[PDB]
């Protein structure tokens, strides 16, 4: 219940909410069904439209007009936009020439420069190039301020996820938001678009940029915009509150348009129809900007011009059907449409089987449009897991598709000729970023980044202290004029052993074998010299990774690589070597095809042994530094040490071997050289984090040896690839994947060919940032460089994507 007959009477766009039943005032009254009767009449106007003509100038203040042109108007914060350029001879910001913005130029009692963030929805990166000539005082603001071509948004490519990531710095699984439809099962509650539940505060996770700036004594302007209030009003609204008196104006604003999506659903991403809402959306720039000028504020207010995601071309007949593969279809309750999320329709029925949904969705028709995961297999680059409300069972839908459960569906719901959702790496998903005003750099261009980045920047737009998030925070300095925010390397928690040769090859009772007995001070004090570190700066070419938690581990060298071996998890935890373009590559020789040797710097107590994979009849094993690569038959033996193995499916060593022997050569002939940093992953509870061991969920059979449930790589070479990688002078180039380490290649549908045909497509699907490693691993890599830690950052947070231009 709201009583609405309190009044508006000098409280339009209240910015503090007040308790029901008083009706409110604020623009989401309408939301709540709570304004007071008057609302419309005071807070809506309209009359007389939104820009001054000739005639209007200096008239007699009206206040029934929507925006005024009165000469009192600019003391009272209500002019209409165009004011001075009809009344005044002033020009549009859009045709002055830009000037650089070298330091803040605010009216006095301005602390700082306001923030005012302009999103848009549905604003696809290519909007920028193909839509310029229509977008004046947009693409100024691109030229001028700071841009990058595209940002790329979160999973799944929808709304609310990704606004409120923009709010947050969050991953979706993480503040809770996982989709535009859901269900969580602890509350029992459902959150769909329309409707009231949406409002309910538990949905929403995290500490959005409103409530880290109010806590923190700074003021805010409100987020959400009431679909009913037209756009004129909005920048009207935020031009007002921008005339506060400084102990109550707000620091931090607000603008959304629900353009371009809405036309873009109707007419496609690039549909004729398209034109005039990007037209719209610049005008309305245009009239915050000169507005901005009006009073002072155009060389003040930091200026954010950001989308939440991209738009692609998906139509009626590009409908896959679940029941075209279930027979169960009926049993089953599917979240629709550009992805797919599976749960059982009812959770008294325990004939429901999650296995055989999956497996009869799996590679059944010959051009399969989607691809279902159990979700803890999807690619650890989407982060989209460890949510109670993201169902088990996952469809991705490939681009240009939708899944739906029956025909009747679709039917009974062409309409559409757009939509978005898809995996975040599409190109048409992609979407915008400009910042424009003192803080941000004049006419610069940087490289693509990730929105979940954007929350630290806007906290030191607003010299605010970020809330904890998914952002790694200084890896966007380069966008900042000042503010920079100068982060410190994490400190290393544990400290290397370097074991000497301890232990007597009798010792040891692994049940290995090696044809190795085959027996010079010419190349005795050479090999003692490699193992005390002698090629360590040709195979560690950043500085060892630090160990960020408590653990034992052991620094061990060789001529070809180094590695960091845990005695807790008996395996390396990372494994260093350089491949330079020169490098050859050779075989496995016959003798030594089932060779392990025991290694005597390790205690037989703290190595694997080869009975328990003798024993353990699923599981085989694989090496980490690989044995193809050798620079020498004598460095070889090296490779077959007990303590370069690790825990592999017979399935997965398809995968490995092709990555090993073609792949890797293949990167250092292209890369002029490679660096490769190779080893475990073990996230059984799939939160993107290093499990701890009373964690880990399965172990070779009979023993201690933990199962990886992924392996790495992190690949470095010189961006500037006329210099070897070894021999780098400037900035490096990156690229990384976390392999789901799966007893099947169910995944890849054409497996049954050669590894040439589908291993290196797996690869790129799973490509990840070093940082997601370092999320997985609490290793901390490129300690010891010769570039700023900021640039460091930088091409942590990279995703090497594989898509083309
Ligand atoms: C991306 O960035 C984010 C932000 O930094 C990272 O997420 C953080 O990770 C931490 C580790 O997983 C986690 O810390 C835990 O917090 C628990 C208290 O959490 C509450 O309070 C915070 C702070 O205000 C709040 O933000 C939380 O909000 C979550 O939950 C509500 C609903 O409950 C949601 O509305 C909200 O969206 C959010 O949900 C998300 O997080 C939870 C986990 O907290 C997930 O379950 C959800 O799926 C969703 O993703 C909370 O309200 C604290 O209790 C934990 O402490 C336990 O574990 C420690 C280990 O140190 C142990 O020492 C303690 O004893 C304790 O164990 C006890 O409880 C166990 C579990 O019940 C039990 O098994 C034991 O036996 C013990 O009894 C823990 O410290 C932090 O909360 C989240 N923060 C957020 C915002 O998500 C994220 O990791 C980053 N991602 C990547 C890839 O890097
Ligand atoms: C810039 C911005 C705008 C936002 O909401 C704008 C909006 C969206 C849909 N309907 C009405 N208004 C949000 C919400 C999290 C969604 C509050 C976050 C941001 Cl960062
Ligand atoms: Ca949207
Ligand atoms: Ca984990
Ligand atoms: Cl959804
Ligand atoms: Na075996
Ligand atoms: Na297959
Ligand atoms: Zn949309």
């Amino acid at each position: 219940w709201t009583a609405t007959s309190g009044s508006c009477k000098g409280r339009c766009f209240e910015l503090q909410e007040v308790g029901p039943p008083d009706c409110r005032c604020d623009n989401l009254c309408k939301s709540y069904s709570s304004c007071c009767h008057d609302f419309d009449e005071l807070c809506l106007k309209t009359a007389r439209g939104w820009e001054c003509t000739k005639d209007r100038c200096g008239e007699v203040r009206n206040e029934e007009n929507a925006c005024h042109c009165s000469e009192d108007c600019l003391s009272r914060g209500d002019c209409c936009t165009n004011y001075q350029v009809v009344c005044k001879g002033e020009s549009h910001w859009v045709d002055d020439d830009c000037e650089e913005i070298k330091v803040p130029e605010c009216p006095a009692g301005f602390v700082r420069p306001p923030l005012i963030i302009f999103s848009v929805d549905g604003f696809r990166a290519s909007y920028m190039k193909k839509g310029s000539k229509v977008m004046p005082n947009i693409e100024k603001l691109r030229s001028c301020g700071t841009h990058a071509p595209y940002m790329r948004p979160v999973y799944p490519t929808k709304t609310f996820p990704n606004l409120y990531t923009l709010a947050t710095g969050l991953y979706p699984e993480s503040h809770g938001i996982v989709g535009n439809s859901m269900y969580d099962p602890v509350f029992d509650a459902s959150f769909h678009l329309r409707g009231r539940e949406k409002f309910n505060h538990r949905w929403w996770g995290g500490q959005p940029l409103w409530i880290t700036a109010t806590k923190q004594g700074v003021r805010a302007g409100t987020f959400f915009w009431s679909v009913s209030i037209p756009h004129e009003r909005r920048i009207l609204t935020i031009l007002q509150w921008l005339s506060l008196p400084d102990n109550e104006r707000p620091s931090v604003y607000a603008f959304y348009s629900e353009q371009p999506d809405f036309s873009g659903h109707k007419y496609g991403p690039f549909g004729p129809e398209m034109t005039n809402p990007l037209r719209e959306i610049d005008k309305t720039v245009g009239q915050l900007m000169d507005g901005l000028k009006q009073l002072r504020l155009h060389r003040c207010v930091n200026v954010i011009f950001v989308g939440d995601h991209g738009m692609e071309d998906v139509t009626c007949d590009r409908t896959e059907f679940l029941s075209n593969y279930l027979t169960n279809v009926d049993d089953i309750t599917l979240v629709p449409g550009t992805l797919g999320r599976i749960r059982a329709k009812s959770i008294n029925n325990s004939k429901y089987d999650p296995k055989t949904i999956i497996a009869a969705l799996t590679c059944k028709k010959p051009d399969q449009h989607f691809k279902p995961y159990m979700k803890q297999h999807l690619p650890k680059r989407l982060h989209y897991a460890n949510n109670r409300r993201i169902e088990d069972i996952h469809l991705l839908v490939d681009r240009r598709w939708h899944v739906a459960r029956k025909p009747l569906d679709v039917y009974k719901k062409c309409f559409f000729q757009g939509d978005h959702g898809f995996d975040n790496k599409v190109n048409s998903m992609q979407t915008v970023f400009v910042g424009y005003g003192p803080t941000f750099k004049y006419r610069t261009k940087v490289p693509p980044f990730e929105n979940i980045e954007l929350y630290n920047v806007m906290c030191d737009l607003l010299g605010l202290k970020p809330a904890p998030n998914n952002g790694t925070h200084g890896s966007l300095n380069h966008l900042l004029r000042t503010n920079t925010f100068r982060p410190t390397m994490p400190d290393e928690v544990s400290r290397p052993n370097y074991p000497g040769i301890m232990y007597l090859q009798s010792e040891f009772d692994l049940g290995c074998t090696c044809d190795d007995k085959v027996e010079n001070k010419l190349e005795e004090l050479n090999k003692r010299l490699h193992t005390k570190g002698s090629t360590k700066e040709r195979h560690l070419l950043y500085g060892r990774p630090a160990v960020l938690y408590r653990t034992s581990y052991d620094i061990l060298y060789h001529t070809d690589f180094e590695s960091g071996y845990s005695e807790i998890f008996l395996m390396p935890l990372w494994t260093s070597y350089t491949i330079s373009k020169q490098a050859e590559v050779s075989s496995i020789p016959e003798h030594l095809t089932n060779c392990v040797r025991p290694d005597v710097r390790v205690s037989p107590g703290f190595s694997q042994n080869c009975l328990a994979y003798k024993n353990d009849k699923q599981m085989s094993y694989g090496f980490l530094f690989p044995p193809y690569l050798s620079s020498s038959p004598e460095a070889k033996y090296d490779a077959f040490l007990v303590t370069n193995m690790v825990p592999m499916y017979p399935a997965f060593k398809r995968v490995w071997a092709y990555f090993q022997r073609v792949l890797v050569k293949k990167y250092a002939s292209e890369r002029n050289g490679v660096n490769v940093i190779s080893g475990p992953i073990f996230d059984y509870n799939y939160d993107g984090l290093r499990d701890t061991e009373d964690e880990i969920k399965q172990y070779v059979e009979g023993s201690s040896i933990p199962v990886p449930t992924h392996y790495y790589s992190i690949i470095t070479s010189c961006l500037d690839f006329t210099q070897p990688a070894d021999k780098c002078d400037g900035p490096l180039s990156v690229s990384s994947f976390i392999l789901p380490h799966r007893p099947d290649n169910d995944e890849s549908c054409n497996s049954s060919e050669d590894e040439s045909k589908w291993v290196e497509e797996l690869m790129k699907m799973h490509t990840a940032r070093v940082r997601d490693i370092e999320h997985l691993t609490g290793l901390d890599f490129y300690r010891k460089t010769s570039r700023s830690y900021s640039e460091i950052l930088t091409l942590k947070t990279y995703l090497h994507t594989y898509e083309s231009e």
